[PDB]
């Protein structure tokens, strides 16, 4: 059976990460071949940037389009700008197909999420002097990039609005993790362990999977590949059920970008806020088959979700110590990956 899976992109810079190659990299997993229900993207912001969240808006407003474009005709890839960079043989047909028709307007639909994404980097490129402004009126709350609240924002999903056939999309968050003067955040290796707490509150996925911004996901069926494997040339597999044992694998596992690996590895073992001050993420551990709590609203799950990004959420904890992303310049050579223990079940299957 289909697994969820919690889909984590780490963003900083829009300068040094084009929000349009970070748009193509989100529409092709929005629109990858797996139950919408069961697929989540988290996109951290570490800069903090009104050019990173609008952009990502737009991308949510084009995939009402592309996503259902793509799965009536099994596009391949659910890149836009990849795809659309294929040459099509329209002389094989007689007459304007359904297809050819549907693609032409996708194609210039494209084409005009692309110029308001440029008119956005345009504006971006110089500040006015009071910060930013948002569609409301309200300033942007990350205008001071080193001292400014956590951020959160949920789009599609099953409250943010249906596709172009009707149907609901996969959730999209934005994260922006609380910095403030005095406090360390670790770069990619706290975002991740921020966005594995975020996502335990939201969704709880027994699986995650970590993707560089710019590596959109190449066939939609990955997924459902991966959990061939996962549930009961090539690519980087792993499998083990650890017990006892000077026999089979001797210690943890690091796992990096690019393979999907289950969530409660992580949650190794040696009290339980070594984890951190949060009842509801402490519960979200001890589910063995994933999910959250039916109970709970929208709005106190955001919440909490906030609560696990506030800038000194990890002190007296085992974050980045023994828990998730370790926190390196010392001994230990990760902060190239998760940490996976050996105590129970572990299971990696990496794309090509
Ligand atoms: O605060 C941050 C900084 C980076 N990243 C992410 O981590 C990855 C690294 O990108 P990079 O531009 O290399 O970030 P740096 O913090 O600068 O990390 C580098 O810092 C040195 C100087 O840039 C480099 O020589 C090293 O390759 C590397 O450790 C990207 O996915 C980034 O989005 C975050 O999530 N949060
Ligand atoms: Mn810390
Ligand atoms: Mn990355």
């Amino acid at each position: 059976q289909l697994a969820a899976v919690d889909i984590f992109v780490s963003t900083v810079d829009p300068l040094k990460e084009p929000p349009l190659v970070t748009a193509n990299t989100v529409l092709s997993i929005l629109a990858v071949d797996y139950p919408v229900d069961k697929v989540s993207c988290y996109v951290s912001d570490d800069g903090a940037a009104m050019l990173s969240f609008e952009s990502l808006a737009e991308t949510s407003e084009f995939a009402r389009k592309w996503v259902p474009f793509c799965k009536k005709y099994s596009i391949e890839p659910r890149a836009p700008e990849w795809y659309f960079a294929a040459k099509i043989d329209y002389l094989k047909d007689k007459v304007q197909t359904s297809f050819v028709k549907d693609r032409r307007a996708m194609k210039r639909e494209y084409e005009e999420f692309k110029i308001r994404i440029n008119a956005l980097v345009s504006k971006a490129l110089k500040c006015p002097e009071e910060g930013w402004v948002m569609q409301d009126g309200t300033p942007w709350p990350g205008n001071n990039t080193r001292d400014h609240p956590g951020m959160i924002q949920v789009f599609l999903g099953q409250n943010g609005g249906l596709d172009a056939e009707g149907n609901e999309l996969p959730r999209l968050v934005y994260v922006s993790r609380e910095k403030r003067p005095g406090f360390q955040h670790h770069k990619k290796a706290g975002a991740m362990n921020a966005l594995v707490r975020v996502s335990a509150v939201l969704t709880n996925g027994p699986f995650i999977l970590n993707l560089d911004c710019d590596h959109y996901i190449n066939n939609s069926k990955a997924l459902r590949e991966a959990m061939c494997f996962l549930m009961d040339n090539r690519n980087t597999v792993f499998f083990d059920i650890n017990l006892r044992g000077l026999d089979g694998i001797q210690g943890p596992v690091y796992v990096g970008t690019g393979c999907v690996f289950n969530r409660t590895a992580l949650y190794g073992y040696e009290l339980e806020k070594r984890f951190g001050q949060s009842a509801v993420f402490v519960a979200s551990t001890l589910m063995e088959n994933g999910g959250v709590p039916p109970s709970a609203t929208p709005e106190n799950l955001l919440k909490e979700a906030i609560h696990v990004i506030s800038c000194g959420y990890e002190d007296k904890s085992d974050w980045g110590m023994e828990i998730g992303w370790i926190y390196g310049s010392v001994t230990e050579d990760i902060l190239t990956g998760f940490k996976m223990h050996a105590r129970g079940w572990r299971s990696i299957y990496c794309m090509p």
